[PDB]
């Protein structure tokens, strides 16, 4: 599923991402924009053999199992395929674990490089939230 901008904002807010760990709803939508282009089915293979999955490109070395990543921890205890569903519940639940690991949203390389420090409120513009 390719989410609309305000569509994902409403979905993320409902699942309690708004100001989760102090990160405004704009930061999460911004992250999801540059990670997956609001595409739930987004998959990207990393150089280390792992793969990022879903709306927030969650890695398969630490957070989910895809069966093809040596040293997989699966700390969110889910198949990585579950991170591709149109329902972003699994992605949000795992993202909460990721953003709570200590380094916040810096875990997302795209966020630190394209969202961090920017006017992220602009991502929830016009959205009836």
């Amino acid at each position: 599923k390719v989410f609309g901008r305000c569509e994902l904002a409403a979905a993320m807010k409902r699942h309690g991402l708004d100001n989760y760990r102090g990160y405004s709803l704009g930061n999460w939508v911004c992250a999801a924009k540059f990670e997956s282009n609001f595409n739930t089915q987004a998959t990207n293979r990393n150089t280390d053999g792992s793969t990022d999955y879903g709306i927030l490109q969650i890695n398969s070395r630490w957070w989910c199992n895809d069966g093809r990543t040596p040293g997989s921890r699966n700390l969110c205890n889910i198949p990585c395929s579950a991170l591709l569903s149109s329902d972003i519940t699994a992605s949000v639940n795992c993202a909460k674990k990721i953003v709570s690991d200590g380094n916040g949203m810096n875990a997302w390389v795209a966020w630190r490089n394209r969202c961090k420090g920017t006017d992220v409120q602009a991502w929830i513009r016009g959205c009836r939230l």
